[PDB]
């Protein structure tokens, strides 16, 4: 779930896009402090905004997670991203959440949608929402 300050696409760039460190249990906790849980498993591609945009001008498919979806597009080519992995669950006190980490290059498919026409910038008119899977 995501916060309210966040439009989706904004929300799509502080979970998968801004990793701010290279470590996924300092990483992670922006993740969790805004969704006031520790999430069991995230991943961080390591690409820019502008990039995943332009991923979402390619050719529509359907999202490999909900077949009744057709706003995904595939990234058509890999990149490196980082997975993080829940390994300390810390029932209370979410900042004591510690993950594992692991580095691959991938292909994705992302979920994009017309921008919050009150929130998102003007410069992007097509955002992506959704991670939808990486291969
Ligand atoms: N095809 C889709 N198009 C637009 N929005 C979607 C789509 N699929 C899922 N969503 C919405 O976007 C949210 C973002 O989920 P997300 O953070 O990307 O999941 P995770 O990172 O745990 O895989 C979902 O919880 C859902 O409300």
């Amino acid at each position: 779930m995501k916060p309210p300050q966040f439009t989706w696409a904004q929300w799509f760039e502080t979970q998968h896009i801004n990793m701010t460190s290279q470590q996924c249990t300092n990483a992670m906790q922006v993740i969790n402090n805004y969704q006031r849980r520790c999430k069991n498993q995230n991943t961080f591609l390591l690409t820019t905004f502008a990039n995943v945009v332009n991923v979402c001008g390619n050719p529509n498919m359907t999202c490999p997670s909900n077949k009744t979806r057709k706003n995904c597009h595939h990234s058509g080519s890999q990149v490196p991203l980082i997975h993080c992995n829940l390994t300390t669950p810390s029932p209370q006190n979410i900042s004591n959440c510690r993950y594992a980490q692991t580095p691959a290059n991938m292909f994705y498919i992302v979920a994009c949608d017309n921008r919050d026409q009150r929130r998102d910038p003007p410069q992007y008119p097509v955002v992506p929402v959704h991670l939808d899977r990486i291969i």
